[PDB]
């Protein structure tokens, strides 16, 4: 059996982060992927995802041509010509990146991993035992369908995955869904021109971010011409002539259950969450830990339960990013070859920004989050709404709003909420500022800078 | 003779400012006004010129339209539509402030203000005299022009002011200057389909700025199209029978000297700096000292050498910005009617944004002012330069420049230099952070928000 000083099972962001940085340390490391490294982030997730935001916030572009002065354009979108783009953008990442994995000296196992029954720490790919003293489980996730016992003819909808396979723009969807991934699907099909409906079961989306941003955000997905279906879940789906019928149950509270048939469906996009890829790792081998979910439990070093067995990022259900993913892999990297006994992720004020149409912005605790913590006797909040100075001589308009959340007498800043034009570039400063536990008196001692939208989050009264 | 409580001079962003907040305090003060109210900030400054900023980045933006998967759309602007918007929106602005100056009561005195001789501050409007026991002056400053006896024929051109009657877009166009005005109207008027040539006296522009970001302005303005003259000054300009003819000298070190004549230029524009409004203000008669330009001097207090008179804003020649002189002049009002000895505006680390294509966002000190003041031997610089995955998909292209200044053993962050993509709203936060004494740690320590151009300068190395 080939031994080495770090095994890491999982190509993607957390994995290949953790590998080369215990190769810097000096660490004789090997990589196991089963399909292509790079993982979510650049294959059907952050980068991918990325580029057919541009794409929609162009279309938005074309919209307002007219009104700054120059002749209106016509407005045929050709799908496939930013397909192929994209594809040949995630193909040059990929080779430019496995240079990297070269020249770090990093060995790659392709296939498929599992552990052994071996008292030590040993796993298998193809037919090849492997072992080291530290394994690292960086495996991911995958999207959640419904069981066709559930949800009769779910298996005829498509998930994100299959949203990057797309080859043309479906001329009519509909996206089940609340979370960001959803949200951000149906503003990208929308703005490019599919009649674009976002079904989800309450009355507002993104319910776990702070309620400002929940009321916004569902507010302008219906201004841009997006139909939020609420109190409503799907029954059924079958295949027609045209293509497919979803069967909707609505229900709102102080009225009556309704079904209601949505006919002419081009594509059924389900995003009602992710599941953890550890199934087929057989875990119960050595006796390691995850929920009902399928998550592996982990403690604030990213320990399981197994002396010498580790995991990071989407596997284990907390915080499912790709910079978070890749700094557990970096700091596990440093406790275990630099023997920093400390070097650990700090999950309080990770920022997140959520491409929506225009970006959400946010960090720290929702002004809910924080009353709970300090007391509502303790926290004070500062607000703001206004409309860029950019739809001055447009008649299309956005607004922007966003909040403060301050905590005790000296006022700490304890989160950050916004959604805007150009929020999406500027939420990382005042990350910074929040992670050093600005209050503030920090943010109005600094000047202005004008005239932007950022100049707000400095002058709010 | 008249007489109030707080005399100001000038109705712009300094003089508006501290009357305003001075009502607030429950002062009683009156403002002088020669021309329209507001001052450049909305009339010939920040406001108009992001309006005209926004709409070449709009023509810049669509030339990506067809590689973005669109039909290419034509480009034939029309100045007219855009500059009739961009009066009316100036008009609902100065109507729903001015509902708020009439609502703190102050009293406006229309014409030319001039001091007197009086053993007591004193202040004469069309003949009629004005008086208080504190006056504040904030003429502000106007574009500086050659006198005819230096360059003749330099009365046929035209300075920021006149930039903003423009009523059609000029076919060739001549800027001359090197400053921020100069850059950021060549690149208005070339993006929107101007011959532009831009005219310095050296070899790059902005060199006050840190010598990445005069490299690569001057780089980027090149790859936009607009002829950058080095070495070159204007000896003349006569009137020809199609515009303009500007006779240039140019003389580049290891060169010979020679001389051009540049033939119909419709448009010459001098953006070669501003002088302080001081020269009728007869301040002599009471001996108020000025430099040598005519600024008028003052204190970290903003007072003058005469007691009860102060200054703030563009007139005294510092950090020439709006939020500066807005502050400087809040903060004034709040130690004559608040009595907080500690009260004046902190001039260090003031952040600002130059509105170039693409943006420049700068905070702190240059690598060179920061190697003066702690040494080249505690001085780390770190930076990076990459293309925005926005061109990932374009012909056309622009790139990102990032520089961190640290000072001293623990990398304490002095500056932060970048131009690119998204940077006009980057920068606010960041410099928060500077302001709070951040060190390279604190970027570090603060998780990345990806995909965006932001989250580079959290992870340099
Ligand atoms: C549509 C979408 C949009 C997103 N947008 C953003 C965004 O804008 N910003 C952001 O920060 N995050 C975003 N995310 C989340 C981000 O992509 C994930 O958090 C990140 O990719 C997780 O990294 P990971 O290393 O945990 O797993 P992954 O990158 O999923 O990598 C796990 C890898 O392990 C391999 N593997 C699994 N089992 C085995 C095995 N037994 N043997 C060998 N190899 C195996 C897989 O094939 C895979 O390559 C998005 C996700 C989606 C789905
Ligand atoms: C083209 C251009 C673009 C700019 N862009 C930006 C930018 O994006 N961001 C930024 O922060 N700054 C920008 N600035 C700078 C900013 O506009 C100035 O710093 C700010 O306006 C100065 O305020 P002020 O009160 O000192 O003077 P001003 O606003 O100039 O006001 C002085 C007022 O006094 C009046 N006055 C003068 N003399 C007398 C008298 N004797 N009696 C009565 N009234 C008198 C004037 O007519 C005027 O209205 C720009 C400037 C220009 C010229
Ligand atoms: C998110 C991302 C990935 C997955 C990577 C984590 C790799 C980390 C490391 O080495 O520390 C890529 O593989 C990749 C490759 C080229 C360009 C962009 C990207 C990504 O954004
Ligand atoms: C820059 C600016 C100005 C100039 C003024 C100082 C106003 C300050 C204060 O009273 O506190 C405006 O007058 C104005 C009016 C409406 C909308 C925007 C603006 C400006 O940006």
């Amino acid at each position: 059996v080939a031994s080495y000083d770090y095994l890491v099972i999982g190509g993607g962001s957390g994995g290949l982060a953790s590998a080369r940085r215990a190769a810097e340390l000096g660490a004789r490391a090997a990589v196991v992927e089963s399909h292509k490294l790079g993982g979510t982030c650049v294959n059907v997730g952050c980068v991918p995802k990325k580029v057919m935001w541009n794409t929609a916030v162009h279309s938005e572009f074309m919209h307002d041509h007219a009104d700054y002065g120059f002749p209106s354009c016509e407005g045929k979108f050709n799908w496939r010509v930013i397909k192929e783009k994209r594809d040949a953008y995630v193909s040059r990442l990929n080779a430019i990146y496995q240079n990297n994995l070269t020249k770090s000296h990093i060995e790659i196992i392709r296939g498929h991993a599992a552990f052994t029954s071996d008292p030590k720490p040993t796993i298998e790919v193809s037919g090849k035992k492997y072992t080291a003293p530290h394994i690292l489980i960086a495996t991911g996730g995958m999207p959640s369908t419904p069981h066709e016992s559930q949800i009769p003819g779910a298996s005829l909808g498509i998930t994100s995955d299959g949203f990057f396979q797309l080859e043309e723009l479906p001329g009519r969807s509909v996206i089940v869904g609340a979370g960001y991934i959803a949200v951000e699907m149906a503003g990208i099909l929308s703005a490019l021109g599919s009649k674009t409906s976002l079904m989800i079961r309450h009355d507002k989306v993104l319910r776990s971010f702070d309620s400002m941003i929940s009321t916004n955000c569902t507010e302008e997905l219906e201004n841009a011409g997006v139909e939020v279906l609420k109190f409503s879940q799907v029954k059924e789906v079958k295949k027609t002539l045209s293509g497919l019928e979803v069967s909707m149950v609505t229900a709102v509270p102080g009225r009556l259950p309704v079904m209601t048939m949505i006919p002419d469906v081009d594509c059924l996009l389900w995003a009602i969450g992710r599941v953890p890829n550890t199934k087929d790792l057989s875990l119960n081998k050595l006796g390691i830990q995850t929920d009902d979910k399928g998550h592996i439990i982990v403690d604030e070093f990213q320990n399981t339960n197994v002396k010498g067995i580790y995991a990071v990022g989407d596997v284990c259900g907390k915080a499912l990013l790709t910079p978070v993913a890749i700094a557990a892999g970096r700091k596990l990297a440093h406790r275990l070859f630099e023997y920093k006994e400390d070097s650990k992720l700090d999950y309080n004020n990770i920022p997140t920004v959520v491409f929506s149409h225009p970006p959400i912005g946010t960090v720290g605790l929702t002004e809910d989050e924080a009353i709970h913590k300090y007391g509502i006797e303790n926290v004070k909040t500062y607000s703001t709404s206004f409309t860029p100075m950019y739809h001055a001589v447009t008649k299309r308009k956005t607004k922007c709003v966003m909040k403060m959340v301050c905590a005790n007498k000296e006022e700490k800043v304890v989160g950050i909420h916004m959604q805007g034009l150009g929020c999406d570039e500027m939420l990382q400063g005042f990350a910074v500022a929040v992670k050093m536990g600005a209050t503030k008196a920090d943010f109005d001692n600094t000047v202005a800078i004008h005239p932007t939208s950022s100049e707000e989050l400095v002058t709010l009264r």
